[PDB]
């Protein structure tokens, strides 16, 4: 009939959207489809990919590896994708180097990441030939801020490296199969390659899942990180043919970075190269003295380390990138970061090689069907952009009861705030039927709350820190809930946007799910986005960009609560006093909160 391959499995609520996304994508449009989390988007993605595939169209589905299992188990069973084929391209940028990442972990006191690497890089989240270990995505879960670019599995990492072996084994299975599953990072790396294993040079149909993340994947691909302690470690044992000049050039670079950071008004701002000319000598000489090192005789790892250092220095010298210094007075691990504030050329080079696309996420619209700022982040041409009506069923908000209690003190980052916020949080934790997730915006607030909250909650309380990551806190939260205690999670970062608080001991019983019963927003997440592209976007567009980004960081934070239909007795507290003030700048947020009733 008229139905697409796999529409029967697709949820009825998603059937209209699907159909729309089928037509425009066939036309050539880049479609913005937003359905609420828990609506069975994977079945829709499988149906779209199949409907494009049987026409002879080469189809690429770019999704995070953490949901690729669900996508393949939605795709494999339908006849059409079996007819055309379903392969999965695991390029090297999908894998970290265990040796260098362990090196980074011991230097940065990352106990959990080190333990993970020592255990074999086993997946944190449970067609696929071997078990996927050494994934960059899992390491990101264990360390939000790890320098992925200097830790990725390079092409010249030794053959005995477990990540290299696993990559080669997975490569031995890659066949051109019509439907190709890849990651966001792989997509961005391939686009960067083309702008200068691989995907088709032209993608007839591109389904991006969790598209709200794609931009980050591109940013990480155009980042470059110069880390000095491992570089010096490598140089000192490398040889004597050009060693001492390289060591002293690195020391000169370190001192110049120290001077530049000392002179800065604050260390967070990403200054351009012209703003800090002291680096121009050092970098250049560094580059030169990193080219004065003989290749033959070098260990397989030292080659990649030196080459990546040269790449980072050349990116910092190109003048097209914004730099960031972190040095000894503040940061023990000396780092020079270099990123692109404008990803327009690469994202264009992506969409120009795309016959049609469907971007799928639970958060693609600032308000209603407004995909303007998402369209700006992904640099979708306005000609091809097509926003479809969002799909947010009533079960996303009906179970949850919005609590009117709040902390009157404004979020001033002060102990005066902290004690009263802790008092209201204590009242919340007394009544919690299950887990409690207290979302904070800064580590300062997290540790401040932990100070005034640790005694009463005792073993319940779970702090998130640089030392204790979001994934480790998730594991502890689930384990504590299984044990009958009612944990409270002072979470931040990935807790806002990247954790699924669904009881997996209750898959077919959503009504009994109490893994997260009370979600508590301490304050509005204004200015949480730190991307270079966000700096540029805010500069160009004013405070509206800040308000919009904060609004959907807020939306994802609330999306922590309800994950599937059937849940009940969910409680939502938002303790930010500015919400209940009369200010107009909170009017978007109140709008969101107005969907939650009583
Ligand atoms: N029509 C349906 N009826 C019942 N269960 C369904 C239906 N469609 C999907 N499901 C199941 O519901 C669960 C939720 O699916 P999924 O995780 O893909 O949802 P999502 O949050 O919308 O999407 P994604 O994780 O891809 O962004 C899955 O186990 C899926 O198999």
């Amino acid at each position: 009939a008229d139905a697409l391959p796999g529409e029967g499995a697709v949820r009825e609520v998603l059937r209209p959207l699907l159909k729309q996304a089928a037509e425009k994508t066939a036309a050539g449009k880049i479609v913005f489809a937003e359905a609420a989390t828990g609506t069975g988007k994977g079945r829709m993605i499988a149906s779209l990919a199949a409907a494009a595939a049987i026409k002879g169209d080469t189809v690429v589905v770019s999704a995070p590896l953490a949901v690729t299992w669900q996508l393949v188990n939605d795709m494999k069973d339908i006849p059409e994708v079996r007819r055309v084929g379903l392969t999965l391209s695991l390029g090297r940028p999908n894998f970290i180097s265990p040796q260098r990442t362990l090196e980074w972990a011991i230097d940065n006191e990352r106990a959990d990441l080190a333990a993970w690497i020592e255990g074999g890089g086993k997946p944190l989240s449970l067609v696929i030939s071997h078990e996927l270990c050494w994934l960059l995505e899992d390491a990101l879960l264990l360390a939000e801020d790890l320098p992925a670019d200097s830790l990725l599995l390079t092409s010249e990492d030794p053959a005995d490296c477990p990540a290299q072996q696993l990559y080669v084994a997975m490569r031995s299975n890659y066949t051109e199969a019509g439907i190709i599953l890849c990651s966001h990072f792989m997509l961005a790396a391939h686009t960067r390659m083309m702008q200068m294993l691989s995907l088709p040079h032209f993608i007839d149909t591109l389904i991006v899942d969790e598209a709200h993340l794609l931009e980050q994947a591109f940013a990480s691909v155009y980042t470059h990180t110069l880390r000095l302690r491992p570089l010096m470690r490598t140089i000192e044992g490398l040889g004597s043919r050009g060693r001492k000049p390289a060591l002293d050039a690195l020391k000169e670079l370190f001192t110049q970075m120290q001077v530049a950071s000392a002179r800065s008004t604050n260390t967070s701002l990403n200054v351009p190269l012209s703003d800090v000319p002291e680096l121009i000598p050092a970098l250049k000489d560094t580059v030169k003295t990193l080219g004065a090192l003989p290749t033959k005789g070098m260990s397989r790892d030292a080659r990649s380390v030196i080459r990546i250092a040269t790449r980072a220095a050349n990116d910092a010298l190109s003048g097209h990138s914004r730099l960031r210094i972190e040095v000894t007075p503040v940061h023990s691990y000396p780092m020079l970061l270099s990123g692109r504030s404008n990803l327009q050329r690469a994202l264009l080079g992506l969409w120009n090689a795309t016959g049609g696309a469907t971007l799928v996420s639970a958060t693609l619209f600032t308000t209603g069907d407004n995909g303007s700022l998402t369209r700006w982040k992904l640099e979708v041409p306005t000609e091809r952009a097509a926003f479809l009506p969002p799909v947010h069923p009533a079960w996303t908000t009906a179970p949850v009861l919005l609590h009117k209690e709040f902390c009157a003190h404004e979020p001033d980052d002060s102990p005066e705030w902290a004690t009263e916020c802790a008092q209201t949080i204590q009242g919340v934790a007394s009544t919690a039927q299950g887990g409690t997730l207290v979302l904070c915006t800064s580590y300062q607030n997290t540790e401040l709350l932990a100070g005034r909250l640790g005694a009463a909650l005792g073993d319940r309380l779970i702090v998130q820190s640089k030392t204790s990551s979001a994934a480790t806190c998730l594991a502890q939260f689930k384990a504590k809930h299984k044990a009958g205690i009612r944990p409270v999670w002072l979470g931040l970062g990935a807790a806002w946007t990247g954790i699924d608080l669904s009881d997996h001991s209750l898959p077919d019983n959503p009504e009994l799910d109490r893994l997260l019963s009370d979600l508590v927003i301490t304050r509005i997440p204004v200015g949480q986005n730190r991307s270079l592209t966000h700096e540029r976007r805010t500069a160009i567009g004013g405070f509206r960009i800040i308000s919009q980004e904060a609004a959907w960081h807020f939306r994802q934070g609330l999306g922590r609560l309800v994950r599937r239909p059937g849940v009940t007795h969910k409680n939502l507290w938002v303790l930010d006093a500015r919400i209940y003030g009369g200010a107009a700048w909170v009017a978007p947020f109140r709008q969101i909160l107005d969907r939650y009733k009583k």
